């Protein structure tokens, strides 16, 4: 149950904190050495790459931006599969798809490593509580043997189903998200418009899970991350190339998408989704 944390991030670095806190954390691989330096005082390996990791670790967890991330990490010259035993778990918590999941699983199953997507949600604050909700895809006999290492970052626990499932989880979560921030922005946008008073607008619609978390920030005008603009630009995409496969039409997902790609393009990519439409 040793296991090794990949991505320091805004998720990352909180999620491996707990599972330190647990006696799961072995090490830790950051990009950006910076990010690291909180485990290291606390004792933590910090991997020289994530092969370096995967030799020294059963489980390996991997938060990072996008699926090319992942690839990097896992598949590059000093990737995972450079360093990890036959044997070796890897868990990507990150968002991408259903198609991704099942690529990195069967890329790793040639090394006789083990693969579930488990993404999450529940956002900054859930990371931090230790609350997130956990959506899993693989093989269930791991499922209920990773539970421990799960139930240190999260509370609501799920299996989704085969690999791939998780993901797939993800981004109908995404598409709900997505459209309950667009929701709280343009509803926003009209109460300024017509002059009312702002603690009165928040005590009326406080509701979404959306207006919960980032509707004190956003009157604030703390536009920080949060969730990134850009994260929620790539999970659109994935979202709309799963609906264009399967012939379902989102029209509500495609302008969410427009719309976050326009933020991208205007470079507030790095701000979070709240800050639409006020950047
Ligand atoms: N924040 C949220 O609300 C939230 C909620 C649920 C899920 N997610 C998903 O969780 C993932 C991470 O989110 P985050 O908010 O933690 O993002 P973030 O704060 O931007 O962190 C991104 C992390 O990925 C690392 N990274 C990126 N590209 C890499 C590469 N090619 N090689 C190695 N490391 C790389 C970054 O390293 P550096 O430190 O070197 O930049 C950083 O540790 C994303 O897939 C996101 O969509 C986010």
């Amino acid at each position: 149950m040793r296991v090794g944390f990949i991505g320091l991030g805004i998720m990352g670095g909180p999620m491996a904190t707990h599972l330190l806190k647990a006696g799961f954390l072995a090490a830790v691989y950051n990009r950006t050495r910076e990010k690291t330096k909180p485990f290291a005082e606390a004792g933590v390996y910090v991997a020289e790459s994530p092969a370096d990791l995967a030799k020294r670790v059963d489980v390996v967890i991997v938060m990072v931006s996008d699926a090319p991330d992942v690839e990097q990490v896992l598949f590059g010259p000093s990737g995972v599969v450079e360093g990890a035993r036959p044997g070796l778990i890897v868990v990507d918590m990150s968002t991408n798809s259903p198609d991704w999941a099942r690529k990195f699983a069967e890329r790793l199953a040639q090394y006789g490593i083990e693969f579930l997507d488990a993404p999450v949600t529940g956002g900054q604050k859930g990371a931090i509580e230790g609350t997130l909700t956990i959506m899993v895809g693989g093989k269930e006999e791991l499922f209920h043997r990773l539970l421990p290492i799960f139930k240190a970052m999260g509370r609501d626990i799920v299996y989704m189903g085969p690999v791939g499932y998780g993901q797939a989880m993800k981004l109908v979560n995404q598409v709900v998200v997505a459209l309950n921030t667009v929701a709280m922005v343009e509803g926003l946008k009209l109460a300024k418009a017509l002059g009312l008073d702002m603690d009165k607008v928040a005590e009326v619609l406080t509701r979404s899970g959306a207006i919960e978390l980032y509707l004190p920030k956003l009157l604030k005008g703390d536009l920080s991350p949060g969730f990134k603009a850009e994260h929620l630009k790539k999970d659109l995409g994935y979202v709309l190339e799963e609906a264009r496969k399967r012939g379902v039409k989102l029209p509500g997902a495609e302008l969410a998408y427009e719309l976050y790609r326009k933020m991208v393009e205007d470079g507030a990519g790095s701000l979070g989704i709240h800050a639409l439409g006020f950047y």
